[PDB]
């Protein structure tokens, strides 16, 4: 089972923290969006367009369940995986690290806001706020550790997670005595 499953909004650091945490632990890194494309030979966009969001979520859930069973390192989850009740069920018992971010920081870290085509319509920042409103309660539900990334740099985020993921060695005493 994974040492940590990372969840959070776009820009929260799933890729950056995934890589740095996996490096610090000396473990493998799997990202579920990448794994979907690798397992299907279809792009994420193509699956959504052709099959619809529900079938995307079906394929995603199967990939997530496989990774939770088979992967021993760091796993990062696609943003929408937690919308599936079956993914939330599958996660229970795992170490699930929710990388928290504000809307303004998430917008900044994903390339900034956009032009607002109509005064009466949304911009990117508003769409992001909506995503946050729908997703954040689900990440809070599934989490076993929550880490604020707004004012911690990646190294500080990784140190914070590491400090809460420690594994005592049952062979510690014998290693001092000999090994
Ligand atoms: N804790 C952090 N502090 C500052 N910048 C960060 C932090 N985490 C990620 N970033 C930056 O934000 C951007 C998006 O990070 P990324 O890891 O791609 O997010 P995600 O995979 O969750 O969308 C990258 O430019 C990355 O360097
Ligand atoms: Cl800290």
């Amino acid at each position: 089972a994974p040492k940590a499953v990372l969840v959070g909004l776009p820009g929260s650091g799933k890729s950056t923290i995934g890589r740095r945490l996996a490096k610090a632990l000396g473990v493998g890194l799997l990202d579920t969006d990448v794994a979907i494309e690798q397992r299907t030979g279809r792009s994420i966009a193509d699956i959504f367009a052709t099959d619809g969001e529900q079938e995307f979520r079906r394929i995603e859930e199967d990939v997530v369940r496989a990774a939770l069973a088979d992967h021993d390192g760091v796993l990062s989850l696609g943003g929408g995986a937690v919308t599936s009740p079956g993914v939330r069920a599958a996660l229970a018992g795992h170490t699930v690290v929710y990388l928290e971010i504000s809307a303004a920081e998430g917008v900044r870290r994903t390339g900034g806001n956009t032009v607002r085509p109509l005064l009466a319509g949304p911009d990117r920042a508003e769409k992001y706020r909506a995503l946050m409103a729908k997703r954040a309660p689900l990440y809070r539900r599934v989490a076993t550790m929550r880490v604020d990334t707004n004012r911690r740099n990646p190294g500080a985020v990784v140190r914070h997670i590491l400090s809460r993921l420690q594994v005592p060695s049952p062979s510690e005493a014998a290693t001092l005595e000999h090994h």
